[PDB]
């Protein structure tokens, strides 16, 4: 019998100090290693429960401080929890410090977790190898036997051997690279701070560097040697971002070293690792001439992302998996915060309120989750890794640091990482700071405690009776033919003068007092809120008239926030549909992106719905009347690269509405566009931002869709082959687009990484509607071998090929699919909230439809 019989490891024996020798081959996958754990006991106990998986142990040896000698000790094993157990041979005394080493043989891994190995392909056809680390979860025990929790801190030794040609990196700068007589060299890095066992990382590939000191701190850039020159904007950014969070946290990098690393591998893991940030090859690749905005975008928050993690995070980290969400939901907050403060010029705020909208529409659903969950399972732990419960968590810290002041939310920080640092904490103690620094007024550990304990968020009614505003808490709950109350912290704007105040609903009804008579008033202030505001039918109808008399009294944030409340509150109906496209009939009058682009997006979710349902001649009376609310925008868009990076987005969207539905010019702009650049052989330069729309507009003929075919598989670029990708699955040839999904599955031509993608947008055009969804149904076997259940790429496969039915038809179909498979299938949230986004659907259809038919064609 197992000494242990818990999942957690017992709180008895502690880690203090960790010495790692490691001897990887990388040309045999198999690497044999030594530990030396120094451990302290703080109660009494003759088992020393700890993690290994994988590992033929040779030898354990037990020893205390009071002998210079070695002593054997017996090793038991529980696979099902990772846990192995030493049993002691002296009982191991409270205060006490022990020594306990392991001599292992392992496999070095190929699912691209633990200690992972892959080869690649250099400028010549050369096998190159290449080793790294990811344990971002439970894989740290897949290397070297450990306390695998992050709340088990302590310090790392990592020495390595190598061969001279490739590098050796770890977490801390080197100490000792010393040659043995074999030919070999081998490396000892420093000893670590205290630092949690999923942040450890070691890495052995040939690489090369493009480094820079900065206040003794050597910001350090790795990749294989063939792609140094294209790694120049990842270190400009990585300085002045280390510069801007450490005068944000008022802490210094705790290290000496920084390292980036761009693993040459597609499926590679990029982790928040303490000093080697690793990062995948096309994640670090930016050029200034040749690269988009798009893709300047994605490098300068993936860096700030992962060094926001070097002190929050890393510094002080999460006691266990129930937090994840607090984690990287504080650094996708601080990749939108750092770069609005140093790289406004990008514009970032309209992604984040892109991602905000996605976030609220998945969050509204009843398959959504509480994000503070419990985690006593494993795969409730690697079901903490949504993206949602990343965004969400993003969303209510912007809550948070808006509702108090910017400078109150820095001081809470600031003291956190203080007080808690180098040491394990729990998502309350971060409110508990910010409770300190408040001086007891509001209790924030109250305030949050009802959006993290509870389900979806508030619908937010308003109706403005005079001088007084009534409002109301309800749950946007979507069924629309138990729950609690939120602290919601109110905002609003009123108005030739204008006004601006906070508040706190705490309560089912409220009423704010109004210090005027004024004539209309927005409630969430450019939504920095995460909940959706109904306003009575006058108080619509006053901000829908106000958007005609300048719409510029509100910022882009607010207008576009406007577009998505009405035209979601309408899908539910709560508001008929012709109130929304009054709304949006002020869009002539509109210059900034983002109310533009989300005014695209809710039409064509209503275009591509109604082509699916086969009312095709409605649907494009209603493209045809948003490209006459948008004819000058769209005329006096120039077919290049220039501009803000904002109105660089702005071209992009509004070009590609013109020629997807084949309005206006675009489409013979951009045939003549891609007919010079087929005929240059690929040479020619395109705009980066009409580029996809150019491939696509060319790839609805034979000719030009076989040349970018043999552009694909010959071109390097993995930025400028992805939308060549997207243009030729923008076929309307149903045996092409059958082809694309066959070969991407079998691996032929394309990789079955890119399937997910293929299958999305094959399935989203009228030709491959009922082809992707058949796809998915015929191959469904082959699709969970490749990707296992419950992984993103089978969620947004199943996603992807099913949100755009409206049919009971098809909703019984898509049901008695899955429960004729499993019913562990058929209870997976993707298949759930699937199968409820098919019914809201069938339900749009009947609050809105028939309406439709009346207004459009009148
Ligand atoms: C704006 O201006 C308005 C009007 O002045 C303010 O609204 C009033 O706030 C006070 C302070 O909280 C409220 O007094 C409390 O009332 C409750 C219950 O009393 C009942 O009284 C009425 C019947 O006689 C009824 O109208 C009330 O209805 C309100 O509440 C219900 C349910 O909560 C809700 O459904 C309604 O929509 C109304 O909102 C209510 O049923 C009473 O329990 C309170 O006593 C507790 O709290 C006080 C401190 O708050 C404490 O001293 C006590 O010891 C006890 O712990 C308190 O008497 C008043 O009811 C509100 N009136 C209305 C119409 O809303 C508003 O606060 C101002 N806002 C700002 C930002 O200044
Ligand atoms: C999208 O369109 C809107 C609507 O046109 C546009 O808003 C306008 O921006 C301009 C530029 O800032 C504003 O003009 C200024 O207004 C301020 C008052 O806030 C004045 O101080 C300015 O006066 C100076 O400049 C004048 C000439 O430009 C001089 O005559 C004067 O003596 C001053 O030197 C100037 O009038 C304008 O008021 C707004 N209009 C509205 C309705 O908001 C917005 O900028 C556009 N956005 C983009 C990205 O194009
Ligand atoms: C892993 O084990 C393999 C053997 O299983 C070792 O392979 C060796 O790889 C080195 C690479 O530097 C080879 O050395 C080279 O030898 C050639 C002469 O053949 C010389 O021209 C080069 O300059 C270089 O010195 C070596 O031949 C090869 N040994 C074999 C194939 O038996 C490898 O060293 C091991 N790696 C580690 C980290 O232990
Ligand atoms: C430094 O960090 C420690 C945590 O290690 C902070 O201690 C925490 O302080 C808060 C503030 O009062 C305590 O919250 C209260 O707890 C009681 C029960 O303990 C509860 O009834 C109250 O409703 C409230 O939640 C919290 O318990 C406490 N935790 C511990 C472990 O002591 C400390 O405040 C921090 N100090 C500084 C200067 O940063
Ligand atoms: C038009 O584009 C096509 C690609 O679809 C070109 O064919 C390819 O051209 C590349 C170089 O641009 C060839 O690579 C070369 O290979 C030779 C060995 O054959 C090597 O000595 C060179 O250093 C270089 O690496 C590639 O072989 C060739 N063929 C294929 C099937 O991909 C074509 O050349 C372009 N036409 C013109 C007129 O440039
Ligand atoms: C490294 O890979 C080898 C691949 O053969 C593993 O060997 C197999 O392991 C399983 C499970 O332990 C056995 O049931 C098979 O009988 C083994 N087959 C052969 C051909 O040896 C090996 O286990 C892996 N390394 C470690 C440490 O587990
Ligand atoms: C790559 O790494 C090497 C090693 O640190 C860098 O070379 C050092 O550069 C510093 C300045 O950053 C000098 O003070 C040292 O004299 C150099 N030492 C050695 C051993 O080379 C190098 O600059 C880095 N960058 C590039 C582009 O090669
Ligand atoms: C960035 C990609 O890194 C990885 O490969 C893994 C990581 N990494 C991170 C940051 O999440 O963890 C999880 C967590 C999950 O819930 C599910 C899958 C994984 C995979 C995994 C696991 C088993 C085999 N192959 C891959
Ligand atoms: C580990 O590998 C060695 C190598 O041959 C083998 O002799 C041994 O039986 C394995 N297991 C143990 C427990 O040492
Ligand atoms: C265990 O090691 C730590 C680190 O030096 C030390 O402070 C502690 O006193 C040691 N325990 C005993 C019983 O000496
Ligand atoms: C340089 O680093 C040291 C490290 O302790 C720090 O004290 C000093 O303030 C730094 N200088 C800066 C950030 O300009
Ligand atoms: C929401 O999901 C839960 C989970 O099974 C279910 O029990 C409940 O009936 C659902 N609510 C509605 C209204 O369908
Ligand atoms: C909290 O109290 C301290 C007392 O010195 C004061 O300096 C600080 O301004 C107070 N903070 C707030 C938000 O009132
Ligand atoms: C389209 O091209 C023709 C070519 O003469 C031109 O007359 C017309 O104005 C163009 N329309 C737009 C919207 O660019
Ligand atoms: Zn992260």
């Amino acid at each position: 019998l197992f000494p242990w019989a818990q999942i957690r490891l017992p709180t008895a024996v502690v880690p203090l100090r960790y010495e790692l020798s490691l001897h990887p081959n990388l040309t045999s996958m198999t690497f044999r290693g030594s530990v030396t754990i120094s451990v302290q006991a703080l109660q009494v106990t003759w088992n020393i429960i700890l993690h290994s998986t994988g590992h033929n142990i040779s030898r354990v040896t037990f020893m205390s401080a009071v002998s210079s000698q070695e002593k054997q000790a017996e090793i038991l094993e529980y696979a099902y929890h990772g846990q192995i157990a030493i049993v002691a041979p002296e009982a191991l005394l409270a205060g006490h410090n022990y020594t306990l080493k392991i001599e292992y043989s392992a496999n070095i891994s190929s699912s691209y977790y633990g200690f992972y190995g892959f080869s690649y392909t250099d400028e010549s056809n050369e096998k190159k190898y290449f080793a790294a680390t990811q344990f971002e979860p439970l894989a740290a025990r897949s290397a070297f036997p450990c306390f695998d929790e992050p709340a088990f801190k302590a310090t790392f030794i990592i020495k390595i051997i190598r061969d001279e040609q490739y590098t050796a990196l770890s977490n801390m700068p080197k100490k000792s690279s010393v040659v043995l007589d074999d030919g070999l060299v081998q490396d000892e890095f420093s000893e670590s701070v205290k630092m949690s066992t999923y942040l450890v990382a070691f890495i052995v590939g040939e690489m090369k560097n493009l480094s820079q000191d900065v206040n003794g701190t050597l910001v350090s850039i790795y990749a294989v040697p063939e792609k140094i020159g294209q790694v120049h904007y990842a270190l400009e950014t990585t300085v002045k971002l280390l510069e801007f969070f450490q005068n944000y946290f008022e802490i210094q990098y705790p290290l000496k070293k920084l390292d980036l690393v761009a693993i040459p591998d597609f499926e590679a893991g990029a982790m928040e690792n303490w000093g080697l940030l690793t990062f995948r090859e096309e994640t670090l690749l930016y050029d200034s001439n040749t690269s988009s905005m798009a893709d300047r975008k994605l490098v300068t928050k993936i860096i700030a992302h992962e060094l926001a993690h070097q002190w929050f995070g890393n510094l002080v980290t999460m006691k266990w998996w129930n937090d994840l969400w607090l984690n990287e939901g504080f650094a996708t907050f601080m990749e939108y915060f750092s770069l609005e403060k140093i790289f406004k010029e990008l514009s970032s705020y309209e992604d984040f309120l892109d991602a905000r909208f996605k976030t609220m529409k998945k969050d509204s659903l009843n398959s959504s989750h509480p994000i503070s969950s419990s985690v006593q399972s494993s795969e409730q732990i690697e079901e903490m890794f949504d993206s949602l419960s990343y965004f969400k968590g993003s969303s209510l810290l912007l809550m948070l640091k808006t509702y108090l002041s910017e400078d109150v939310f820095q001081h809470a920080v600031v003291l956190y990482l203080h007080n808690h640092s180098y040491a394990s904490i729990q998502s309350d103690d971060l409110w508990d700071s910010f409770n300190e620094v408040t001086n007891q007024t509001l209790d924030v550990k109250r305030m949050m405690k009802t959006w993290t304990l509870q389900k979806g968020f508030p619908l937010v009614t308003v109706q403005k009776k005079g001088k007084e505003l009534f409002i109301q808490q309800e749950r946007f709950f979507l069924n629309m033919k138990t729950s609690y109350l939120w602290h919601i912290p109110l905002s609003y704007v009123t108005e030739y003068s204008k006004y601006q105040s906070v508040s706190l609903l705490d309560k089912k009804s409220g009423v704010i007092n109004l210090t005027e008579e004024v004539l209309w008033v927005k409630v969430n202030i450019n939504m920095n809120g995460y909940y959706i505001v109904h306003y009575a039918d006058d108080d619509w109808e006053a901000l829908i008239h106000q958007l005609k008399i300048n719409p510029y009294v509100l910022s882009d944030k607010d207008r576009a926030n406007l577009i998505n409340n009405i035209f979601e509150l309408a899908g539910l109906g709560k508001v008929p549909l012709k109130r929304a496209f009054d709304l949006i009939n002020y869009l002539g009058n509109e210059n900034h992106t983002a109310p533009i682009t989300e005014a695209l997006f809710q039409t064509d979710l209503i275009y591509n719905l109604l082509e699916k349902l086969g009312y095709m001649d409605l649907a494009s009376r209603l493209v045809t009347r948003v490209f006459k609310l948008l004819q000058n925008q769209i005329q006096q868009q120039t077919w290049t690269d220039e501009g803000t990076p904002s109105m660089r987005e702005l071209r992009s969207a509004l070009l590609e509405f013109a020629c997807t539905h084949n309005l206006g010019n675009c489409s013979t702009t951009a045939m003549k566009l891609f007919d010079d650049w087929m005929a240059s052989n690929g040479t020619q330069s395109l705009p980066t931002d009409v580029m996809t729309t150019v491939f696509k507009v060319g790839a609805k003929t034979d000719k030009g869709w076989s040349f970018l075919l043999g552009k694909y598989i010959s071109i390097g670029s993995e930025a400028e082959k992805n939308k060549i990708l997207e243009a030729l699955a923008s076929s309307e040839d149903v045996r092409k687009l059958y082809w694309l999904m066959k070969s991407s599955l079998n691996g032929d031509n394309f990789r079955t990484q890119k399937l997910s993608f293929i299958i999305r947008t094959v399935g989203r055009h009228f030709p491959g509607h009922l082809l992707a969804w058949d796809f998915v149904k015929e191959n469904w076997n082959k699709l969970v071998q490749k990707f296992p259940l419950g992984s993103y790429t089978i969620q947004n496969i199943v996603a992807g090929s099913t949100y755009l039915f409206s049919t009971k038809t098809h909703l019984s179909e898509v049901q008695a699919f899955f429960e004729n498979q499993s019913e562990a299938t058929f209870r997976l949230r993707c298949v759930q909230e699937a199968l409820e986004v098919i019914q809201l659907n069938i339900q749009w259809m009947e609050k809105n439809l028939k309406s439709l038919t009346w207004w459009l064609r009148t």
